[PDB]
């Protein structure tokens, strides 16, 4: 712990005076608290050259199709093998050996909401929260594994939900609240997400907020490796023997948490790491693609932007009615304990493998000129985020897995208000309810009046366990 002379003279080495413009003004109080909130920012003079050379990067690669073997469909593997895969992972499960974490963000402002977007209801029959819908996935699919494997209790997963600092809680209160939606209290572990300062556009200075406070933000999805390690995640891992991660985002209303089937790949091919992708079908759809860098012969995501037209639409040699570069990212990864002991301390230590992203924003604060705060109507400082994916160049090829699924049964994410044309609590609604109903229809049962139906998790995982409903006509609305 350092004093109060020896955190301000590190910042003001660090160039960094404009912090301390009004200091002397303050109540003493008011300054022991800036001096706590500097004290958090860990080694600020290397954060800060960091930041003004990232900034000026940001203003010719090699791209194709990840190797066949690293790569398999849900949509054209035969029952058997996809049957072997799901015996792989309830075993897994079984024997105690998967967790979950969950990138569970911050407020659903954008969709309106003040509460944990976790706590979003897209008013299904059920009104059940994204957390419920997920919540009861795990119980369910706990409940699978024991009936495979024939055990007197059920397994535990462990469900680890990161918050926003903010946010935490609320989430955690929401939880109590409804006892855990069934799950075991225990098995429920809430840590936070860290933050790093917020600059002005150039990156050369951290901007004060108010007088005697910096702006900061979350550290962006890549964060989560820093806060695993820090908040003892890791620790626990070890601790309670687990081998296997499922990582995922709150946001997509239809995930398979802890998908055996995807657990069960990367145990059969032996991978240190894999991710699940959907088809992009639209050459312009704006998303995430999984391909092979040539240059350095390393699996990465790239960005709509780093594509050309041409490659965007360049067709596969060996069908052309498919895009060439289709494996849209829908940020569902595997990785194993091994793998994390091994690379966590590297990933959080270099840009090497977490470079920030550079977003400029409106950001509320002090005018650089008056010293009163305000809400800028245009970007006046820009925020740091770090990229999960970032860490796939790391991984060796041969130890990567890429998992195409059919986006209908597992990938649609909550983004915008009601109202957008995608991304919608309407379309998330329309969305599970449409598999919900397909799921029936595949099983016999028909549903009237040109109506939806909407299947419980404790009924079915994805699809199985469906036989009744045979013959069964539903109504719209009918809960299953
Ligand atoms: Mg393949």
């Amino acid at each position: 712990v350092k004093s109060q002379q020896q955190i301000i003279d590190s910042f003001k080495q660090a160039n960094q005076d404009q912090l301390f413009q009004y200091y002397d003004s303050l109540t003493i109080d008011q300054q022991q608290e800036f001096i706590d909130q500097l004290s958090t920012i860990e080694e600020p003079a290397k954060l800060i050259s960091t930041v003004e050379q990232a900034i000026q990067f940001s203003q010719s690669r090699n791209f194709t199709q990840l190797p066949n073997e690293q790569t398999a469909s849900t949509l054209d593997l035969s029952k058997d093998i996809l049957q072997n895969w799901t015996e792989l992972g309830l075993k897994a499960i079984g024997n105690g050996e998967v967790a979950v974490l969950l990138m569970a963000g911050g407020q659903g402002t954008r969709l309106g909401s003040s509460a944990p977007k976790g706590c979003f209801n897209i008013e299904l029959p059920s009104q059940k929260s994204l957390f419920q819908i997920q919540a009861e996935k795990i119980l369910k699919i706990e409940q699978l594994a024991q009936q495979y494997l024939k055990s007197t209790k059920k397994p535990i997963i462990n469900w680890y939900i990161m918050t926003s600092g903010p946010t935490r809680n609320a989430t955690e209160s929401f939880f109590i609240e409804n006892n855990y939606f069934g799950l075991n209290s225990h098995q429920v572990i809430f840590f936070n997400q860290g933050t790093l300062p917020c600059f002005n556009l150039q990156g050369n200075k951290i901007l004060l907020e108010l007088k005697n406070s910096i702006c900061q933000s979350p550290d962006g999805n890549g964060g989560l490796y820093k806060a695993l390690k820090d908040n003892g995640i890791l620790d626990d891992l070890n601790s309670k023997g687990i081998k296997h991660i499922h990582m995922y985002c709150v946001d997509n209303c239809l995930v398979k948490v802890a998908d055996p089937i995807f657990i069960g790949f990367a145990i059969a091919k032996k991978f240190d790491l894999a991710t699940k992708v959907v088809r992009k079908r639209d050459a312009n759809e704006s998303v995430g693609l999984i391909v092979l860098d040539q240059d350095n012969q390393k699996p990465c995501v790239i960005e709509y932007s780093e594509i050309s037209q041409e490659l965007a639409n360049k067709k596969d040699p060996q069908d052309s009615s498919k895009l060439f570069l289709r494996a849209a990212n829908i940020v569902n990864h595997y990785y194993s304990v091994e793998f994390l002991n091994k690379m966590i301390p590297k990933w959080i230590s270099s840009q090497k493998y977490l470079p920030f992203h550079i977003a400029k924003k409106k950001i509320p604060s002090l005018n650089l000129e008056n010293g009163e705060f305000y809400k800028p109507t245009e970007p006046n400082g820009i925020k740091l985020e770090q990229f999960i994916f970032d860490v796939f160049p790391s991984v060796e090829l041969n130890k990567f897995g890429c998992l195409e699924v059919d986006r209908l049964d597992e990938f649609s994410p909550l983004k915008n208000a009601d109202g957008a044309k995608n991304d919608t609590p309407t379309t998330c609604r329309n969305h599970y309810l449409e598999r919900s109903s397909k799921w029936v229809i595949q099983n016999g049962g028909v549903i009237d009046n040109q109506g939806l139906v909407e299947v419980d998790s404790k009924t079915s995982y994805g699809g199985e366990g469906l036989e009744f409903v045979n013959g069964k006509h539903f109504k719209n609305g009918d809960i299953i």
